[PDB]
């Protein structure tokens, strides 16, 4: 079904089409971290392949809804609480305007940020792909990575900002220069949130383990204006803004790493 940031099928009409837009246990949502439980005791988070360089296989493609990364090289998460070994398919990104504007899908004690990255991963053990566990509405985990502005470039995005610059128009796709994944989550990766939760487009199905980090990876307002660059396809507008509205928490509690 076709869904929009905004307009007559914008996020608050997402539910005439997909059901699950509207039901209580939607993402992405605002932690509040003295309302978030400590001591769970989770296992280690452990990344598996994050700090080799990736494959030129990889590529990007603007799909006028956001910018995504479909990764080509095996990546692994487990630990924090997740239900098993879980195999990273594809990267995506939100953002704002302009000149560092709120773009974040979640937000801390009410606090966004100019970019949300994030990783969607399928448990490769029940399904031969992500695909097929989305349909199969099986438990899906995803990573949510802030970035913050810094008066330098991080050159650890250099890749992905390169390839932003060449897929400008909606349906461009292009290969990426070699990136090290670990370089693109924070520094301090044992401090996260954990919640149960939603994808964030339509389908909007409730089978999101999510992963939230406390901290933000530095990005230059110069890097930023990659993001603002792109175009979507309603006539040809800008892609900003694409972000999903902040959802209830209802009967749900966030953990706290």
């Amino acid at each position: 079904p076709y869904w929009a940031y905004s307009g007559a099928y914008g996020p608050e009409h997402w539910v005439t089409s997909s059901v699950s837009c509207g039901g209580s246990h939607q993402s992405p949502i605002d932690i509040l971290d003295h309302h978030a439980r400590v001591g769970d005791e989770y296992q280690e988070l452990q990344l598996d392949g994050f700090d080799n360089e990736s494959s030129n296989k990889t590529w990007m493609k603007n799909t006028g809804k956001t910018v995504a990364i479909l990764l080509k090289d095996d990546y692994f998460v487990s630990g924090a609480g997740l239900p098993g070994r879980f195999k990273a398919e594809k990267v995506e990104f939100h953002w704002g305007h302009s000149n560092g504007s709120a773009g974040s899908e979640h937000s801390v004690n009410g606090r966004r940020f100019p970019v949300e990255m994030q990783i969607f991963f399928y448990n490769p053990d029940d399904f031969d792909s992500f695909q097929t566990a989305i349909s199969e509405n099986r438990i899906i985990g995803a990573m949510a990575i802030f970035f913050q502005v810094s008066p330098r470039d991080n050159s650890a995005l250099d890749p992905i900002i390169h390839g932003l610059k060449g897929v400008v128009h909606h349906e461009k796709e292009t290969f990426l220069d070699p990136f090290i994944l670990r370089d693109l989550l924070p520094a301090s990766l044992g401090s996260y949130y954990r919640y149960t939760g939603s994808l964030t487009t339509p389908p909007c199905s409730e089978i999101v383990e999510w992963i939230v980090f406390r901290r933000p990876v530095p990005i230059s307002y110069h890097q930023l204006e990659a993001f603002y660059s792109i175009f979507t396809t309603e006539s040809v507008e800008y892609l900003r803004n694409n972000f999903r509205p902040q959802q209830a928490l209802n009967d749900r509690v966030v953990s706290k790493s």
